[PDB]
């Protein structure tokens, strides 16, 4: 993964607090399985915190400062989130990265996320910070086409990946979450993706 920086277990120490704050965020903006523009309910449940929140719209996908479900602003990005992200980005070589959106994904057993690209951001030179929590998942990324040599990478609890450079444009997805158990998330996997959407 050219440009990518994988920091395994980087968020192990912050894990517990992050999970507490995810629940906090969920209290204001509950996890919901968004309906794609094509009219299909995603198996992955999501929510957002920060100034902007990624969401499905009628004309496609886009960032909005308002939660379309609660009609209220997305919850603010918790300090735990801000700190872990900055430390990660800085360690990855991006000390200037200032995210304004954190997409929180929740994966129940069997949940998956078919291949896609993240080109909804204004400046693609800005990286994306991914933090995995709970059960392990198989992350798969390819080239520039939906049908390209896909590679696999297991993301475990506390794993952080700063996607910068070329990888920032690579197709990617998550294979069906295998059943299992984790003391902090029980049978769920959470993932935080910090972005500069503004
Ligand atoms: O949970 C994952 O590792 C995938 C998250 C992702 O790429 C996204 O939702 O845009
Ligand atoms: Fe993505």
């Amino acid at each position: 993964a050219a440009g990518a920086v994988i920091l395994r277990r980087f968020a192990f120490n912050a894990a517990e607090q992050l999970i507490r704050d995810i629940n906090d965020v969920a209290s204001q903006s509950p996890f919901r399985q968004m309906v794609t523009p094509g009219g299909y309910t995603m198996s992955v449940a999501m929510t957002n915190c920060g100034h902007l929140g990624w969401t499905t719209h009628r004309q496609g996908y886009l960032y909005s400062p308002i939660d379309p479900q609660t009609n209220k602003p997305w919850p603010a990005m918790p300090q735990s989130f801000h700190n872990l992200c900055q430390r990660a980005a800085t360690a990855a070589g991006y000390p200037d990265f200032q995210p304004d959106a954190c997409l929180i994904n929740r994966y129940a057993p069997g949940a998956k996320l078919s291949l896609h690209q993240d080109k909804d951001e204004p400046d693609l030179r800005a990286p994306i910070v991914s933090v995995s929590l709970g059960l392990p998942a198989i992350f798969q990324f390819g080239g520039l086409k939906r049908n390209d040599p896909l590679k696999r990478l297991l993301l475990e609890h506390g794993d952080v990946v700063v996607w910068g450079g070329e990888s920032r444009l690579f197709y990617h997805g998550i294979q069906p979450l295998k059943a299992g158990f984790h003391p902090l998330t029980i049978d769920c996997r959470y993932n935080l993706t910090f972005r500069q959407a503004g």
